[PDB]
């Protein structure tokens, strides 16, 4: 048929996706900047299609009810069709490919820790051996899902610590993990992206920082649904990106270009 | 061959493949150990197949010929229908994308620089800027592609430089650039990636060194021919090993430090 809106899900994610500072009289794509705006609008381009950025309306990665079998978050709007495509930091995992396609990764990350300055912690051993600093993950993604699933003995011991933590040692977003470690004096630690750990490390007040290294290794793609045509062109308007030196760029301006914590 | 046995193209590359010790009396698949042989392992054991280990004829990973327009190397032996799946250190780029298909990537990589020992340069720039340390890459892979594209003003001067140096900068195989390091005081540096280059800076006689940032960040990724129906299991196998650890594992395992060089 005719040339239709691609409709793309994505989530308020800083800095992937920020309100402009005058988004209350913007409409459209224009509310918004960041690092998957830039993105999308260099895919929409090399892919010849016309696009309307909608923010996920849970504000969710994704996951699977262990129930119901239904998946929210942003899997969800493309597993029941409410959306064409998702551009955001979405972590390509082995259930999700199972239900949804995924772009090779356009940016690479691992699990990590932020802590507040100063914190006598250096990795997961040293936090999963004292009970004085509570730590979590973000909620209904793939960081949860990991200490869940894992058969690694010092993963598990920290799994087990925090799925029964009182009160609950989980957050529903980023910016809600990012203030229980700056309001909390070192008493937390949050487990999140190394991406996302880095870019707060670079913003004023300047008081967390990322240590240790990396839990595990993997990527964001971009997600389509199972069998979309649109999928081959956009895996590869990535690879062309990424080769082009387009997707560093881009990491550069959205992480360090504008920090705030110094050169 | 039997029936029902996949041909594995693959490639010597160390320490992904290598021969055996006492190989001149071993058989078939026992001929090799490495990375990509325990790989392979794996691979096959979650898809249930046999397989068959083949060294690729021509040696090399792949490249298309601008004039014929053929594609050699292990991409050659996918495309003209010599193997039915590549398991190897194997670049996922954009022009290998349009003809075979890749899985999600099992290892990550960027360009890199060796050089001997006390060699005064620390980045890619310090090598554009002077003529006294000549430098090149490996024939028909992917990091010589980077430097013929690359729009890039440090990269594309490197490639200028490269491509009309005399005598040829350029070497067949991994082992020859290491070698031209190593015997050339200095004279020499090369391009390769960084994988490979970490390998070589622990093992004797400890005389290289990788320095500088890497120069990009890509992945690779297994290989089969376009729409081969061993691709979704095989893409599926690579991301639930990468999520059980196991490809953590054989990182470390075969980028082991016995402490040839120092403590
Ligand atoms: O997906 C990746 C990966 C690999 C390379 C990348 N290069 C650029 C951007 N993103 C990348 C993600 N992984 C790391 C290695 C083990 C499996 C996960
Ligand atoms: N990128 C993750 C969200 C962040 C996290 O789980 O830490 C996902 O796709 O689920
Ligand atoms: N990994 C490369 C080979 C090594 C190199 O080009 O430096 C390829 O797949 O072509
Ligand atoms: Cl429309
Ligand atoms: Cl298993
Ligand atoms: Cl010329």
């Amino acid at each position: 048929g005719a040339n239709k809106t691609v409709v793309v899900t994505t989530i308020l994610e800083s800095p992937y996706v920020m309100m402009k500072k005058n988004h209350e009289m913007l409409e459209g794509n224009e509310r918004y900047e960041g690092y998957c705006v830039d993105l999308a609008a260099e895919i929409a381009k090399h892919c010849g299609f016309k696009y309307k950025l909608t923010i996920v309306g849970d504000g969710k990665y994704g996951a699977r009810d262990a129930d119901t079998k239904i998946w929210n978050g942003m899997v969800g709007e493309l597993v029941y069709g409410k959306a064409d495509i998702a551009i955001a930091p979405l972590t390509i995992t082995y259930v999700r490919e199972e239900v949804i396609d995924f772009s090779k990764p356009f940016m690479s990350l691992g699990i990590s820790i932020m802590i507040k300055k100063g914190t006598p912690i250096e990795s997961a051993e040293d936090l999963s051996k004292q009970t004085e600093i509570a730590y979590g993950t973000l909620d209904s993604g793939s960081t949860k899902e990991f200490f869940r699933r894992s058969k690694i003995a010092v993963f598990d011991k920290m799994w087990t610590y925090m799925r029964s933590a009182e009160p609950s040692v989980f957050v529903r977003t980023t910016a809600e993990g990012v203030a229980r470690v700056r309001k909390s004096k070192g008493k937390y630690a949050y487990l999140l992206e190394s991406t996302m750990n880095e870019y707060i490390e670079q913003r004023k007040p300047c008081d967390t920082m990322k240590v240790g290294g990396n839990l595990d290794s993997k990527g964001y793609g971009i997600a389509t649904p199972k069998g979309s045509s649109l999928g081959n062109a956009v895996n590869l308007a990535v690879l062309k990106l990424s080769e082009q030196g387009l997707l560093d760029k881009l990491k550069n301006k959205w992480w360090y270009d504008k920090g705030e914590c110094g050169s």
